[PDB]
DNA sequence: ATCTGTACATGTACAGAT
DNA sequence: ATCTGTACATGTACAGAT
DNA sequence: ATCTGTACATGTACAGAT
DNA sequence: ATCTGTACATGTACAGAT
């Protein structure tokens, strides 16, 4: 009832080191090759630094070390950015230059540059005859470039074009990252003095904001107290909720194409906020982890009913609004959680 | 009570206005000049430590601590004579050397005379160089802005570099700051200062590790910020040095005794008692009191080990006679057993 | 001769294996 | 409870450039 | 190789609220 | 007496310019 079944889930969930092992000696090749060739010639990339985010490198992926995320980052100096129609998350980006070539009149196209990026990707790509691996079709409005390995298993990489920008965090943020009560203010304040990323979402020339850098520094730094989750410490179950919301959402998504609105950013961006409403590490002691899920549970299907999730780093964005997602899609999805939360968790048990 | 010493010990907004500026304004012209020249030192950096900048200063802003750091190659250190904080250091810079040894007061020497002759062309400000005191690190500068105001200049080599064995078991913070803190504090440079043991040897510092944790004091991270709870870890550090300073003021006795024995002690407390409600403000008395506790069995058994390097007895029959630790022992039992009385002496 | 972008060397938190 | 592979931060060597 | 600009932590000082 | 909110002050990390 309480402590366990949900314990045997998270077994189930939990990555082996033989997987990780093979899967990461792979991915690890044909990054370090897309990296290198980004550094020759004339190319426009030159300069890009890896930047290794999402849940494998957070260590919330579950179930077999089969996606993984990388931003290859730009630091760009001199620019200006003018707001999307405030939206918050979307900007227009302006300013011998050899971005020069993606410039439209002061602008830099997001999808000129992404194309070049793809285009390279995809020529280095064919020169690799170690390895099993292809690019995908290219979805419209998307910022990755993802590769598709066979080791024989399937495995995913989405390489994210991002420019670095050190300046101050954009406006739209200031009221974000309400960790003050939780992580507290000089961690805030070195937070926000790191740079912050644009990647490619006027159409064609749009950028979007990113923080999987911040978000990776508070996975691995999440309590209150310092030596939460360590060796001389107590452990909490903060984690292991993040992982079992993951695996319900992937679950009804892999069954559900009324679903495809959702995704795990979503649950990402939930537990985040749970995490600020309750920022003492007793309130995710690993005893209590049937209760902790719950109260996440019940947090998302408000959040549902509501039609209101803010993004953590930019609070007028919510992720829910009705033009994002209409309201059957939350109904659904209302009403497949409170089921599985009523009869036991069922769909945990599938496949 | 307790209170009311603490609100006597606070320093003025407008003390600390008129002493920095002043302090500050000497302090830079000096780092101009190790800069500007065919100096040796050209490269040295300005490092403020101590309890000013820690903010655990009391009674006045009339004592200042600075490190003008100099960033040295691939030296090679050999402990002198198992002592732990003390070094030989090995391989510009040429004018200091010996036999393959780098002397500390050879170098020490020719930072003192860039030091003073620099001091003999302020004209704006009050300011001289204090008498030399022998095997000491310290340049010290004494200001009348037109009260008292003393400044440590103290030269630091500068490695980085695994910081030296003798320290693999120093900084015991992990079950209150945690390992990733220890990790992370131990990828910081470490610090060699020229207090000679004789001549060639430099000491162990760990002035900026020390600053990071008066600062950084809690197990939880809000402790003591805008969103956090307050703490009485600091006051009770102020309390201690205060009737430190009391005592040393009317003993002479107790000349063997400094602050940092008390900063030692309480960097033990605070590793002793982790949890931030056990520093909780409304309990002041009885942290005040379980830290002199702990301080009297450190004379009583005289064992205080150095923070970072623990084979390091501060209290060695050594460094501190036997009698004066028991004067020092007799004077704090009388002040805790009659409700301090030297607090209420202004 | 000296300089330097790249990659190795070192150390350890995290978390899976045993 | 201990042992151990990956990821990562920082320090340092050096073939190839200058 | 040096310096200002910015942002906010750490303080002190004091009135009004409690 | 203590607490909370605002005003006032210094110290410090680091971006951007030079
Ligand atoms: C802002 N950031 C996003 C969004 N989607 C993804 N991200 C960021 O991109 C990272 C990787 O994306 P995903 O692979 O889709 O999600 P994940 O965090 O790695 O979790 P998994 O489903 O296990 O892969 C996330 O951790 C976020 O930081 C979004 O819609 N808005
Ligand atoms: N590391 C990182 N990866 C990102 C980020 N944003 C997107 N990605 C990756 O790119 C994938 C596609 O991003 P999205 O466009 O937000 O996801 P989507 O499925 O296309 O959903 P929508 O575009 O919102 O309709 C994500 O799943 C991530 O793997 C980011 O900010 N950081
Ligand atoms: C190692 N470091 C020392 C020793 N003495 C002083 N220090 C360091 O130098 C700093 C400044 O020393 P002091 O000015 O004498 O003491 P303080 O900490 O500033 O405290 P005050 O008495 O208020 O001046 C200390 O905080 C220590 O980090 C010592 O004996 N061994
Ligand atoms: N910032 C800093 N200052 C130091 C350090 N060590 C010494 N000092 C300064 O130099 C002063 C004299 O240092 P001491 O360690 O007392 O040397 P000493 O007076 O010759 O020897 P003692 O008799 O043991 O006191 C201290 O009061 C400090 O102000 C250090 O490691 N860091
Ligand atoms: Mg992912
Ligand atoms: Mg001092
Ligand atoms: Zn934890
Ligand atoms: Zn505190």
């Amino acid at each position: 009832t309480g402590p366990d079944k949900l314990k045997k889930v998270l077994d189930k969930l939990r990555l082996k080191r033989k997987d990780i092992s093979e899967a990461a000696e792979t991915v690890n090749k044909v990054v370090e090759r897309l990296l290198r060739r980004m550094q020759k010639r004339e190319s426009e990339f030159k300069g890009v630094e890896q930047l290794n985010t999402g849940s494998y490198y957070e260590h919330v992926k579950i179930s077999a070390p089969n996606q993984f995320n990388v931003m290859f980052k730009l630091e760009v100096p001199r620019i200006e950015l003018q707001e999307y129609y405030e939206t918050g998350a979307f900007y227009l980006v302006k300013f011998g230059n050899p971005l020069s070539h993606f410039l439209e009149g002061e602008v830099l196209s997001a999808t000129k540059m992404l194309s070049k990026f793809r285009k390279i990707i995809k020529e280095e790509v064919k020169e690799i005859k170690d390895i099993d691996v292809s690019v995908e079709k290219e979805k419209p409005g998307s910022p990755a470039v993802t590769l598709l390995i066979r080791n024989p298993e399937e495995i995913s990489v989405d390489i994210i074009l991002a420019l670095e920008s050190k300046g101050s965090w954009p406006i739209s943020t200031k009221e974000g990252l309400p960790i003050q009560g939780w992580l507290g203010t000089k961690v805030r304040t070195n937070l926000r003095r790191e740079p912050f990323y644009l990647v490619p979402k006027f159409q064609g020339e749009t950028w979007r904001l990113s923080f999987s850098h911040t978000e990776k520094y508070i996975l691995n730094n999440h309590g209150i107290e310092k030596t939460c989750c360590e060796s001389s410490g107590a452990k909490c179950c903060r984690k292991e909720c993040l992982k079992l919301m993951k695996y319900l959402l992937e679950q009804l998504k892999k069954e559900f194409q009324e679903l495809d609105a959702f995704c795990s950013y979503h649950v990402k961006t939930a537990i985040f906020h749970m995490w600020t409403q309750d920022p003492q590490d007793s309130q995710w002691d690993p005893r209590n982890l049937s209760s902790c899920f719950d109260k996440l549970l019940a947090f998302f299907l408000e959040c549902l009913r509501t039609e209101k999730l803010d993004h953590y780093f930019i609070p007028k964005f919510n992720l829910f609004s009705q033009e994002l997602i209409d309201r059957k899609s939350k109904e659904f999805l209302s009403k497949k959680i409170e089921y599985e939360r009523n009869n036991g968790f069922p769909i945990f048990d599938k496949l």
